[PDB]
């Protein structure tokens, strides 16, 4: 049953980038896998803890739309092994290679991301770092929500105002996750990162916190359904309690889906 992998089983190859608390690599372990690794000579109890935390979280997830946790290793170094996604993250698709997705597809990406979160929230798992960087597109047609380093039971554009102005003790809730999802909906419908016309970060932070700046929703592409625009505004509510929860969100996306191809 248990998920530890004995030393020497994980062949670590190409370095591909970074995730929360570690470096990501493409590896082999009964096929292609992704490997997030500490690569520190000796781990701090600080690091040891965030590692044991994440593993504990991942092992409660088993879902199409949640990046499949496969195993962990503490042996050569601290490392988490997950399935491989050939074809890049949603952030990369949108703001790096500039994939021009069709609308029908964009809504389906949004329908799966919603689907995955509903699952996590049903299991009382707050992601706390949802962004397009953490939304992976497996073989170009299947959304896998990844990176649970911050989840519970640095990147500010997806952060709800409440979270931005650090008060009280815990600003992170289902509602804060909904906000994050709201911004990825923005990226999808606009093909742009929010506040793109402001070049000062500490201004964007300040301003979102005091609520002087919200995402400019009149930038959604003309064939984005009125129903979809409405849901987006609902997610990006400054007051957190005026946001819907994912069960209600998902329903809306599935209703606008059926009345689209016709
Ligand atoms: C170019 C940078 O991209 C990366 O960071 C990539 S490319 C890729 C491909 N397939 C799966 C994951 C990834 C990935 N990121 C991640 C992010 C978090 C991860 C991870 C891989 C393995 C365990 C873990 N924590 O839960």
């Amino acid at each position: 049953d248990d998920w530890e992998i004995p030393d020497g089983q994980i062949t670590v190859g190409q370095r591909i980038g970074s995730g929360s608390f570690g470096t990501v690599y493409k590896g082999k372990w009964h096929g292609d896998v992704a490997v997030k690794m500490l690569n520190v000579t000796a781990p701090t109890p600080q690091q040891l803890q965030a590692f044991k935390n994440e593993v504990g979280v991942l092992r409660k997830t088993r879902h199409v739309n949640i990046l499949l946790f496969m195993g962990y290793s503490t042996k050569p170094q601290l490392a988490i092994v997950t399935q491989w996604c050939e074809g890049s993250s949603l952030y990369h698709h949108l703001h790096i290679i500039e994939t021009k997705f069709e609308m029908i597809k964009l809504i389906d990406i949004a329908r799966q991301t919603a689907q995955g979160m509903d699952y996590l929230h049903a299991k009382s798992i707050i992601h706390r770092d949802l962004k397009s960087n953490n939304i992976f597109l497996h073989e170009d047609l299947t959304v896998k929500i990844g990176d649970f380093g911050l989840a519970t039971v640095g990147s500010i554009l997806w952060m709800a105002p409440e979270v931005i102005r650090m008060q009280d003790k815990n600003p992170y809730s289902f509602q804060s996750d909904v906000y994050a999802f709201g911004i990825v909906l923005y990226e999808l419908m606009t093909g742009q990162l929010p506040y793109s016309n402001i070049n000062n970060r500490d201004q964007i932070i300040f301003m979102v916190g005091r609520g002087y700046l919200s995402p400019d929703l009149s930038k959604v592409r003309s064939n984005c359904p009125k129903a979809m625009k409405r849901l987006m505004a609902e997610c990006l509510k400054k007051k957190r309690d005026e946001r819907p929860l994912f069960p209600q969100i998902l329903a809306s996306i599935e209703l606008l889906a059926r009345s689209l191809p016709k």
